[PDB]
């Protein structure tokens, strides 16, 4: 059944919640963002009410085939009202189209879900600081102090200096970039940028970008392998086998393979920097795992509570085992102490 932290109290809303058949008394379903944990159960038969981004949206009709009277897109930054309710979309900072929902509840509450999100000290200037946020619907994903990673910026500088390093040491060098959902798209447009290139994929995965509102997206990708030397494939096809096997299917034009698995966490992060990692390397095909996170790093996470200053926080991941339930409150707990609320 739709566990309790999926529903907004003194609403009939849901957030993320299309997984449980009809949720009795349910009169909106909002969704945070394009992954398919979060949408897993929607299709072109659902029939009430879907509230998100004009990005969201976009990938709702053409991926999921939603019949366009059930989506109701939102701009951002906007108080709108929906079924009685004041509610405000703010960007999660997560993937393209990724909000975080503001909820102003008849009785005076207000509630904050992240949805998922990589908290940013930008959102202590948005719409948030106009007003005190009592309940807090929390992405944990990485709420325990190993969790340390770099900056976006610092991870795609590194991505961009090895493979312009790569490619004009060797001219006949390949660079295959891994996905298996949106997000993470300045790793491989960053990279194609430094080399002039176009970046190409499959006709599912082009189609997909072009649900995105990237600007000058016509400019940046192809569906054309050929004359692309930037490759994106399935994170599955992203190791020696896969990659030994792509480079047959491009006809002796390439000798050697520079590929890149944008990962989130791995443990070579408590002891690893960025100017020092290396790749697994087997004959001509070498691979480097980036610690690329579109979730907030533990410290990150803790500044973004600390400013918030809430009353009440609902983890919406992590929540399966007592053992990280009970941890989580622990630090949340440090969190209220040390600063004071
Ligand atoms: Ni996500």
């Amino acid at each position: 059944t739709c566990p309790f932290y999926k529903k907004i109290p003194g609403t009939g809303f849901t957030v993320d919640a299309f997984q449980y058949g009809v949720v009795e008394g349910c009169t909106a379903y909002f969704l945070t963002h394009f992954h398919s944990d979060h949408y897993a159960g929607l299709s072109k038969h659902f029939t009430f009410p879907v509230y998100c981004s004009e990005i969201t949206g976009n990938l709702l009709k053409n991926k999921l085939h939603v019949q366009e009277q059930y989506i109701h897109p939102l701009p951002l930054d906007t108080e709108c009202i929906v079924n009685g309710v004041k509610v405000v979309l703010l960007d999660a900072n997560h993937c393209p189209g990724a909000v975080m929902i503001l909820f102003y509840l008849p009785n005076g509450t207000v509630i904050l879900h992240t949805g998922d999100f990589r908290a940013d000290p930008s959102m202590e200037r948005s719409l948030l600081a106009d007003q005190k946020v009592h309940m807090l619907y929390l992405d944990t994903t990485y709420c325990s102090p190993e969790y340390t990673f770099p900056s976006q910026q610092e991870v795609i500088r590194f991505a961009i200096n090895t493979a312009f390093e790569a490619v004009t040491l060797n001219p006949h060098a390949l660079v295959v970039c891994g996905t298996y959902s949106i997000g993470k798209e300045k790793v491989f447009l960053a990279i194609a940028d430094v080399l002039g290139s176009k970046v190409g994929m499959s006709q599912e995965k082009y189609k997909t970008l072009q649900c995105l509102n990237i600007p000058e997206i016509n400019s940046l990708i192809t569906t054309d392998m050929c004359s692309s030397l930037v490759h994106l494939l399935p994170m599955m096809q992203i190791n020696f086998k896969g990659l030994q096997s792509h480079l047959k299917k491009c006809g002796g034009k390439y000798n050697q393979i520079l590929a890149f698995r944008p990962t989130g966490w791995t443990h070579s992060n408590k002891f690893t920097r960025i100017a020092d990692v290396i790749p697994q390397t087997k004959g001509n095909i070498s691979i480097y795992g980036i610690p690329y996170s579109e979730h907030s790093s533990y410290l990150e996470m803790k500044r973004f509570v600390q400013w918030l200053k809430p009353q009440k926080i609902i983890p919406t991941v992590n929540v399966g085992t007592w053992k990280s339930r009970s941890t989580m409150e622990k630090y949340f707990r440090e969190w209220k102490l040390e600063a004071g609320y």
